């Protein structure tokens, strides 16, 4: 129901950074740098941009003030200057609006188009960058919970299927998805860089940007922001983790910054880079889907979301999934989930996990 | 108001192993063989003796087959020979019912008393034991959810303070315990062996054993053994964690057995062997106390318990509990907790965190 | 020197296997698989085939019995059918050697292209391939050592600027070198897959494969490795390590097979999959370019690697290195290294890191 | 030939603390506060005071400036204020020097009494300490190298056996040694804790302090401080390691101060607390007594060591070993080691493991 452009699709590398707007600057920097420890390349009284421990390109995250806390832009870097161009061409066959900025929307960034794409989201894509010092051996700044690359983005949208066609048109292959045994898809993760995802599709009312994630070298890295996070009695800004996932395999926590946008740490999935990578597809009822230890999903996970900005900065009006709810029927009150397929023994009805 | 005998205190060093009684030994030895990865140091068609990487005593743990699942021995090991005698004379003194074997219950262990102690629970004392093979360089057979040392029972019993005061005259020192302003103690951890404890008191009816303890070296073998757990699809039997505990500092992860006995898998507490040691009281509503990242503690892991056995098999009388409930008073109706005290933002009231 | 054809380069995805040639099967399987946990696809009286425990491909590694132990063939995954024609196509513009098998050389390949590539090294190039069972979740199985990938290969080559002019033509980027002040390269590390490497070529007498590398997911994995060989009492068997690299930054390993083919245990390296990726240059005298932690590079590391086998199965004639050797210049009588570049406090004059000298 | 004293031995609890002579104070600040991350519990121009962050007596290292860097001190915790009074007619009736302040020699501690010990060794003795912030919860902090408790001392004495002796007569029981088949000990490891050991005796000339040992929680802590160093480009000041112990069974590494005094870092050795803990005898040829995966012992490691000072602050003399050298039956150019016991194959004679000889 999207139509695949006749133009062909830029070749995106990977995602590479989000812009977030936040309203009060100096909290966001005391989360993101003095509780995170993320490194700063350049910073303002208006924006702060932020990179990971083994990153080269400008940044991975710029927040901006304003005064409502939404996404503004997630950005892909593309293969060459010229697939910018081929970007440009195939969002305008799509109908899409778009805007092409030859010395970039933000610092660190050359000739860039943003794009408000079929889904309702601000996608960028680019290919110039500034460089910055590549920290990847300072182990003289590296803290106990260090963030070293951006991984993904995970994006919260009523109608999966459509979403996921558009997706794998641009290039993006599907290596996991979650379904039911009546026809609907719950959510999917695509990637272009060859790990489990670049960004990820939640179903569910949007568009809204559910997580932005970032990975760690070991799962003690994990631990220590959990642990760090208690000490700075800010326990209650934990709000899922730490856990296993079963998609992904991945070993993952979710927290909440100032503004409530939903970060996720992530370690350890595994490569998807061949071109015929077996699709894993999960049932919503199996119960070691999210949480591999079967720890149940708290409904703020799936009702919360960040708002998304359009090109010229208003929040993009939300509309409603009609499909299923993965909330109504797992844990619900006329849910169901269980552990061995089959069996009754370790289901449950009408509840979440672990009692 | 349990009475100090003017005998003197045996001389404990540590909790040593448990007799838990299973009701399908097949079963049992599936989980603590195959799954958790202990080491069998004997067994026959109505026993397993199970032992953890770094012992050298016979075993931490006996698996006994029969009718009732339940705690038929928490065994402790003494400083010397003697201190066995001390054992039989400062019980008998209490009023205990006691009984001497000198030559053991279980296998691999020699000359040993057995009592229903006050708390209506079943200890032993032994000094004599069959060494075996220490295997704490048997890297060839290390598993990567290794377990290493037995670390601690922890005992649920009505009156927290009447057990702690007992616990001390037996030489426990208390480490961490959970109070209210009100004045109530709703649990307690005490030690002999240098670490945050070989036993621990939780207020509830009793008596009932909670859990036993085993530790690993580093937090990735607790994360292992979730993750083989899910791979067996048997992920309802994780019942709490992971996690890291305000009391103790520990990781850990609660698992259930097919008895529904509970183990504790444990790491990385810190050092108390100094006799000043300073000891920590949390509030009872401080939602950090049980579970550091402020995670929710499950119903099940206040109401359900192990029975305990007395010295014919019999199971023990439930006491309950007439102080104030933990559960009651953090996630029941009437219940609440705090991330910082004083503050709202981060409360939760008649109800569990997250 | 290599000239670059005007036929395309068959699109290479990764490193997917080798085919190493062993002189008694059973001993081999007792590492491979004993020691170092690796998964067995198939097995007969002739060859083993194991696996990592995240690969979903037949292989990464096949264990053929032989009279002389040496590397077989280095095989990589292309991303379509089309692209082994592409592999014909270009090796026969190179004037190389080839034989193409339509129903493969291993048992779990298909159509398969092997080359005599010119730098005299048995390239393989596939596309399909038997799927299995891909293990990556099967915690039941996961051993304290396990290995999880196939990362890369490496090969000794006695002249590495055109080994990379070639390889670069291929469609590899270089991520890291290690040269001197004065015009020589010492190695070069160039990758496919979008991590450091999955080839390298370090200067020295060749063609001679130095070693092949598995990943890990931690640095306690390789840890327990060591700690295993300990208590099998083969620690002689472990050649270097545990270490950090200064190129590619990995926590590593090298490990020695029954015929002393070079195994490294390799984990956390950094993402290189964008075009303009900064290369770095280490300095030859720099003593923290392959340990970071300054520990001595042992002599055998340099001097010693694996034969490579023609298309007929011989073993390849080796051609003498005449560029300096990276072994003379650092540890050597007239070697030299540093701690900090220019500061005589931690500088090493002919002799090795650490109170070493030659044996 | 140290002779049992009719007077009780103190029950001493434990190794507390070390008061290190240093001639740089800035200097030595920079290492053990911005390297290694230790917690200043007071500081000002003349010393300063660290503890681990587990630690909750006043300090477990004490940097005093001064002319000539040494150990000033080795304090050992005992269980009563009575225990005191009991070190002091202990050291008494054994002839030593003894001196008693009952406001202590250093800040933080209250009545001590320091002796030079039989072995010429400054011990000292003490129950009183100001309690300060326990800092085990304060994951704010948590460095990705945290040192988290003081383990034990290692010193270098001529005759183990004498040594060993009195340390036993003081409570003291051994856990590990290691020998040779006719009779020669080599070192020694004793506790009162209930971990391998609170101090340590290594066969050499003496009496020098080997070294000062604190714990991490887990192996990668230990590892984050080899990668630290590389970055700071002190990499020269990793002096061995890091490996995985024989003895011990501990993950380990050692460097040095800005003065030279060795600091291990240590972390999962096993419990000894029972009477009847089996003890381990190793002999001396065996290559994986020191380190488990066979690495060789850096000679400095088996020739360096800190002077230590008598009661006065002057320098004690060194008495010669007579007893065979570590370093020359197994390293030295007459030495020899072996893998496996009997076999030839991964055995070193003349020279260390891996392929190197003594620099
Ligand atoms: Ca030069
Ligand atoms: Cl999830
Ligand atoms: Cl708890
Ligand atoms: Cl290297
Ligand atoms: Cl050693
Ligand atoms: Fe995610
Ligand atoms: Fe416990
Ligand atoms: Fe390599
Ligand atoms: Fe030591």
């Amino acid at each position: 129901e999207i139509p695949k452009p006749v133009a062909p699709a830029p070749d995106i590398l990977r995602c590479a950074y989000a812009e977030l707007v936040v309203t009060d600057l100096a909290k966001s920097r005391n989360f993101y740098v003095d509780v995170l420890g993320l490194h700063v390349s350049y910073e303002d009284e208006n924006q702060i941009y932020l990179r990971s421990f083994e990153e080269f390109i400008h940044h991975n995250l710029v927040l901006t003030k304003g005064p409502v806390a939404a996404l503004k832009a997630m950005a892909f870097r593309v293969r060459t200057p010229e697939d910018v161009d081929k970007a440009e061409a195939y969002y305008q066959e799509l109908g899409c609006r778009t805007e092409r900025r030859k010395d970039g929307f933000v610092k660190g960034i050359g000739d860039a188009l943003r794009v408000e794409d079929p889904l309702g989201f601000p996608y960028e894509f680019f290919f110039e960058t500034t460089h910055v010092e590549r920290l990847h051996m300072r182990y003289d700044l590296y803290s106990a919970g260090e963030l070293v690359r951006l991984d993904h983005f995970n994006q919260v949208t009523p109608d999966v299927p459509r979403g996921r066609k558009y997706l794998e048109d641009l290039g993006f292959r599907v290596t996991e998805d979650i379904q039911d045994d009546e026809g609907t898809t719950y959510a999917a993760w695509m990637h272009r860089k060859g790990t489990v995802h670049d960004t990820a599709l939640t179903g569910g009312n949007g568009p809204r940007l559910h997580h932005v994630a970032f990975s760690t070298h070991e799962k003690h890295n994990i631990i220590q922001i959990c642990d760090k996070m208690g000490a700075l009695r800010i326990s209650d800004r934990i709000e899922r983790g730490p856990g296993r996932h079963g998609v992904s395999n991945a070993f993952y926590l979710y927290i909440l910054d100032p503004d409530n946008h939903r970060i996720e740490i992530y370690t350890q999935d595994y490569y998807t880079g061949d071109p015929d990578n077996p699709t894993i597809t999960w049932n919503v009822h199996d119960n070691q889907r999210r949480d591999w230890w079967g720890n149940p999903v708290v409904p703020s996970w799936y009702t919360e979301a960040s708002k998304v900005l359009d090109l010229d900065g208003n929040v993009q009006e939300i509309i409603e999934r009609t499909d299923d709810s993965e909330l109504e029927v797992t844990i619900g009150a006329d849910g169901f989930s269980f552990t061995r397929a089959g069996d009754e023994d370790g289901s449950y009805h009408g509840q979440a996990s672990k009692g």
